[PDB]
């Protein structure tokens, strides 16, 4: 279950395998087996990590349907593999992968946004090793995220009653049709690395929780006492682990030696006096150093954490007992050449833009992001809502056992990967599933999602709030969204309805806010916005102008400011991003307040001024 | 000398000749004179009024050098012409024109921005008449506006030391090289019309002046008494003219009968009790109706006017005795298909944008505008600085008597055309002539311009202030600008110098403002700005971004606000406009706060908010 990010220390070394690999496209539903057994014939270069789709302009890899095959060679000194346990980790392969080393199948994985690994201790040999990775991009009614098996991509146009169209559909080239509004970027989107651990006994997992804070300071910077809990899991085979707690300067401030008991596990609690708390806008990180003891150390791992509590109380969202207000947006992992490929230069820039805007938060719309972004937000004081790739779902998916299992895998896998981050304050178990309607449909949706809500709570040792991000719907027949811990709504009054009429949009919004006012839950926007082409201007801004986007937020935000139970504003989107092509997507989704190259539109400046005057705590 | 705009009434009729004419291009230095004798061979269509340059995409008329020939036919009933004096009026033919009617050369005109007319009574005949107009676009060292005889256009790039460049220049196609930063649009840019007056005696010119205001209300809306004077000139041959003054509702509020004395003139004064004054932001217009008396009326003309005084006093600019502050910009007559062609839809729209912006004024950079725009600003309460086409001048021109004569012609013609407009508060006798330097250059410039300053004063019966718009220069050796009635300066600190460094730009500006503080004259900007491409954005705006343009005005305006003697801010420009092509002009000049299609950039919104808070009177 543990998926600790690979670390190098006195006991452990990481050997990255990123770089320019060999690559070939393959078939709609197969690829040649012999490509795992010998060097790829006539290979193309392909950089990893990165989506493959925008890395070759001679081919139209955006249109590719099915498999591709990556390959590279590598060699490491026998000295450093001798006696060690050898693990090959894929941070992400989107969506499914088969992995081979030296002509041997290592195994496969489904799930394009979470890491997986293989023990290669026995498949490795000295000299050059040949690593082959086949990656499948296909999506459909059984995948998360969901594809459409026929018809159109999400918000695509059709003339389905025209006989010629119906007939041409039967013979059209197979293409993935996302039931979600972002491009289906595929390939080795995140890092690949070989790493070592000791073989006889090793640290497999660590969970740190903030159990209780006694007497939090008025400014929330410290607490008189913090009770933290640790849970260390071991692999391999009267043994002990030493746990040292280091503060922000590396000083040892606490330490215990705990007994390992047979899963081999050690768990306990540690009191940290005068603890320095983690807050939005004021991060503070500790390190838990776990050392497996035999003066010598057998194994070690350093786990960053921050001390803070999260609690929903009535219509408030309390961080360290203080009423928080979210300011931010949904993001995407999306950029020009990389596609969905992780890029830490861009992550660093985006975090600085979050600060420039005076925002404090975002959601990982619509899939878990690369692990390095959460470390960055841990150090930079930015709060995250962590979301699984359960986007595009409807009643067709609720009746499918395979989908339900993939959904539980994604929830368990996201929380197992991300549980130690102090920046994560809430889990989202889906984006815009179908919840409303007549007959049994609302109850069917509820019966599908309630066990997943329970699973997210059971899986997280911090027991953080759980939400489900709700599409614009008939809120009077949806019986699911109102049962979440925080109500997170996506609304486009004045854009997809009441188009351009901000008076009517605000009237409609206020009618629905009157509905939520009586529910007793904290409510926030997780999306709202307007497609905007930079450089389109008007004195009376119409849809797609920079002025209309600014006016849109000015009018809507004035209405939610009147509601004390409305605890956050996350807009859509941080920045323009790529989508499947169609008649409503002008080079992708243009609801960004920043352009795809991260330049600010008029509305970004307006928002920056607004958010500069809204405090993280106590706004409401 | 009078050029009253043609009017239709019981004594007079106007027959417009606009529409789609026939057109041919001709030679660099000649056209076929026989084209006036018969319909043009194989003619192109060409709408009038309009520049010709953008009306044909099969030809490259922007590259044309030399002559073109317009032609059309017309017929009018014998009853219309019988007994009448028939005048053919060209509102503007840019730059020079030869006019033929039924093969007879009527005459020629130089000066591309002011009207001229011919008596055609004897050249007309019954049935179809054939009107042929040859128009010359050429500019050079003796024209106003000034062209360069060799080298490059204004702020063009060159590599003049490369031998191949020097040689190719000798054989390059002839092309006009503007020594001014706007495109040399040519042709019948303004209306053409045939009009009638009585033949025996007729009204030839009217001047109305505001002589004195007694007891002006605190809000300047009225005066207890206003003394106005009239001066009517007659043509033809104990006769009398009735002068009636009509208020805003058409009510005759005053009337006098004057004796015509011989060059036939009638002159006198009228006192208007509780006169409603014309003010920026609060226009009020009277009509002076002059009726030539024999029961019957022989001739009549209705002249609009507004009652207001203009006086420079110390460092203030007094309208109706109140300290005025200019808010506005230089403009251009420039638009997509029309070029420099007059377009009243666009004039109406532009005056509404001036109100939207909360501006109160503009300058007719860099030529007299179409007459209809001044009538519009009369009714809409927008102040005008009226400027002759003396742009591009330096010491080569001051030594040329043909240029001095053309310059005197332009000044007399502008003031004779425009003297009755209340919206005009100041005359500009040149834009950015060479004034500074060493040796005898500063004195030579002074001796050239001082007589023209005196000429503008002698020509205007209202005796309004006279300025010269000064280019960015060494203000310590320029001895001419400081002798103007208002000092009008164009400054581009932080754009063309100290580029992008707004701290240094403001420091430089303050050093020069310290200079003008000691001179003791009222000072205003007539230009300052930054080229800006809509849709270019940055968090720290660099040159060409929307943010830089906004920051430019925010920083510069903060500095002039500290100077009580700085009486106005006219920026460059209202809207992006066309120029000769070159390496610093991205589809023309982009210093507009509006795009060429009149859409607001970020700076326009900022300036609108600034100008909303600055009163027309009493800001300083
Ligand atoms: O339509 C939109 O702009 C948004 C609607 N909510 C879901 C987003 O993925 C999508 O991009
Ligand atoms: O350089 C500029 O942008 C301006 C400088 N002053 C004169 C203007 O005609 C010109 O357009």
């Amino acid at each position: 279950n543990g998926m600790l990010y690979p670390q190098s220390n006195d006991s452990r070394i990481v050997f990255p395998l990123d770089g320019v690999w060999d690559f070939r496209t393959a078939g709609e539903d197969s690829y040649p087996a012999e490509w795992a057994d010998a060097p790829l014939p006539e290979p193309l270069p392909m950089a990893v990590p990165g989506s493959y789709n925008d890395q070759n302009d001679e081919l139209n890899l955006r249109a590719h349907y099915g498999w591709v095959v990556y390959q590279r060679s590598f060699a490491v000194p026998s000295r450093l593999v001798a006696g060690q346990r050898m693990i090959l980790r894929f941070d992400a392969a989107t969506h499914a992968a088969d992995v081979y080393l030296n002509g041997q199948l290592l195994g496969s994985h489904f799930g394009g946004f979470l890491p997986f690994e293989f023990d290669v201790t026995s498949a490795l040999h000295a000299g050059e090793n040949l690593l082959t990775v086949a990656v499948d991009n296909r999506i459909g009614s059984s995948t998360l995220p969901v594809g459409n098996d026929a018809g159109t991509a999400f918000m695509g146009s059709d003339n389905a009653n025209v006989p010629a169209v119906a007939e041409a559909k039967k013979h059209a080239r197979r293409q993935n049709l996302p039931n979600f509004d972002f491009f289906n970027f595929a390939g080795l989107n995140r890092h690949v690395e070989l790493y070592t651990t000791p073989a006889d006994a090793y640290i497999a997992d660590i969970a740190i929780t903030t159990e209780r804070l006694d007497h939090i300071a008025g400014d929330a910077c410290t607490a008189a006492n913090a009770l933290i809990a640790y849970d260390v899991t071991f692999g391999g085979d009267g043994r002990q682990v030493r746990i040292s707690i280091l503060d922000g300067e590396g000083t040892v401030v606490a330490g215990v030696t705990a007994d390992i008991e047979r899963t081999a596990k050690a768990s306990g609690e540690i009191a940290i006096r005068d603890a320095k708390l983690w807050n939005p806008g004021a991060a503070y990180l500790y390190t838990a150093v776990a050392e497996l003891l035999p003066s010598r150390i057998i194994d070690a791992y350093r786990q960053t954490f921050g001390i803070r509590t999260v609690e929903v109380s009535g219509t408030t969202f309390l961080i360290n007992g203080k009423p928080f207000y979210f300011k931010g947006f949904g993001k995407h992992e999306d950029s020009y050449f990389h596609g969905r490929g992780t890029d830490d230069v861009l992550n660093v820039k985006d975090v600085s833009l979050i600060h420039w805007l005076h925002a404090n938060s975002f959601r990982t719309s619509h899939y878990p992001y690369a692990e390095s972004m959460y470390d960055l937000c841990d150090r930079e004081g930015i709060v995250i809502i962590d979301e699984v790739p359960a986007v595009g779902m409807s009643w067709l998916q609720y009746a499918n056992p395979l989908v339900a299992e993939r959904h539980r895998e994604a929830i368990r896998g996201m929380i197992a990967r991300d549980k130690n981050h102090p920046c994560i304050v809430m889990w989202s178990i889906a984006n815009e599933p179908g919840l409303d309607g007549d007959g049994e449909r609302p109850r069917q949706a509820y019966d599908y999602f309630r066990p997943l809500y329970e699973l997210a709570h059971a899986s997280d040792p911090q027991n953080r709030p759980v939400t489900l991000v709700c599409c614009q719907n008939d809120y009077t027949t949806d019986i699911t969204e109102r049962t979440m811990d925080v109500v997170c709504i996506n609304r486009y009054y004045g854009w997809y309805n009441l188009s351009g009429d901000l008076d009517a949009a605000c009237h409609a919004l206020n009618i629905e806010l009157d509905f939520w006012e009586n529910i007793g839950k904290p409510v926030m926007f997780t999306e709202y916005g307007a497609d905007t082409i930079e450089g389109i201007h008007g004195t009376h801004g119409e849809m797609f102008s920079e002025e209309f986007q600014r006016d849109y937020y000015a009018r809507i935000n004035a209405e939610i400011d009147k509601r004390p139970w409305f605890i956050g504003e996350q807009l859509w989107n941080f920045a323009d991003f790529a989508t499947f092509q169609g008649i409503i997507r002008v080079e992708g989704n243009r609801k960004g307040i920043l352009t795809r190259d991260r330049q600010p539109k008029m509305a970004a400046h307006w928002l920056r001024e607004r958010w500069a005057g809204i405090p993280d705590y106590g706004y409401k």
